[PDB]
Formats: structure tokens, C-alpha cells, sequence
């Protein structure tokens, strides 16, 4: 009546894919941010830049958390299976 | 009459804007699916060890939601800016000549 190892393993994959995709978006859009900012005079873009730079470490930290949950879920599914045997 | 210059074509600005829009929607979808997942994990393990991740997820998710919102606002600004670049080009073109 709790989650099976089978299901925990599959949920883990969703966290892993979530981590990878957030990291890839952050990478691509960091490059875009730099190019836009470098080409735009005056401060029309300045607040967007400031907010992006403040939020990006938190988004990176979240992506790493998702990968840490994925790993923990795989270890837990393993553990459940070991008891079941 | 004029704006502070952006040294980028309307075509590239709109191409970048698309990527911000896509990034925003994707992050929003991920956060929603994984918030549902966190719900189910928490239902099944309550203790201190899982609590570490539960607490970090909860503290970081609103920041990630703010980041997705930010990305949509950048998409929107870039679309407005591309329009503006074209408009100023038009005006300069229009008023050209002796
Ligand atoms: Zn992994
Ligand atoms: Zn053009
Ligand atoms: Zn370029
Ligand atoms: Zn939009
Ligand atoms: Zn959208
Ligand atoms: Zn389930
Ligand atoms: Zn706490």
C-alpha cells in the first residue's frame, strides 16, 4: 500500500530529466542574457539582468536538488527491494 | 526621435524571445509535475532524511517559479523591443531626404 520499488525508480527518472532540462535552459538563456546585455545601451534591460543574476544560483541549486532526490529515490527503491528479498 | 540603442536586428531579438518563452513554459511544466511528485513521495516517507529534501524543495520552488515568470517577462520585453526597433527604422526612413 506504499510505493513499489518499480514505481520509485520511475519517479526518480522524472526528477533526473527535470534537473537536466532546467540546467540546459539555464545554460542556453545565460548565453542569450550575456549577448543581449552586451549589445544594449542604457538601462532598459538592467532590471531583467539584475533579477536573472539573483535567481540563477537558486535555479542551479534546485536543479542539483532534483538530481539529489533522483539518487536518493534510487537508493531507497534498492533498500525496499533488499528487505523484500 | 529615438531610444537608447540595441545593437541587434529585430529578427534575432524575436528569435531570442522565442527561446525565453519556451524556457518559461518548460520550467513551469517541470515545477508542476515535480510538485505533484513531491506530494506522493511525502505521503510515503515522512522522516528526517527525506525532510531535508522536502524543505529544500519548498524553499526553492517559489524562486524557480519567479524565474519562469521572469523568463516570460523577458520574452515579452524582447518582442516589444523588436517592434520598437522596426518603428524607429520606419520613422528615420520616412523622414529621410533633402
Ligand atoms: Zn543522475
Ligand atoms: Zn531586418
Ligand atoms: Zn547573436
Ligand atoms: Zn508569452
Ligand atoms: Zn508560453
Ligand atoms: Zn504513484
Ligand atoms: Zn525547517
Amino acid at each position: 500500500i506504499k510505493m513499489s520499488p518499480e514505481e520509485i525508480r520511475a519517479k526518480s527518472q522524472s526528477y533526473g530529466q527535470g534537473s537536466d532540462q532546467i540546467r540546459q535552459i539555464l545554460s542556453d538563456l545565460t548565453r542569450a542574457q550575456g549577448e543581449i546585455a552586451a549589445n544594449w545601451e542604457g538601462q532598459a534591460f538592467s532590471r531583467f539582468e539584475e533579477q536573472f543574476q539573483q535567481l540563477s544560483p537558486k535555479v542551479e541549486k534546485f536543479a542539483q536538488l532534483l538530481e539529489e532526490i533522483k539518487q536518493q529515490l534510487n537508493s531507497t527503491a534498492d533498500a525496499v527491494q533488499e528487505q523484500d528479498q
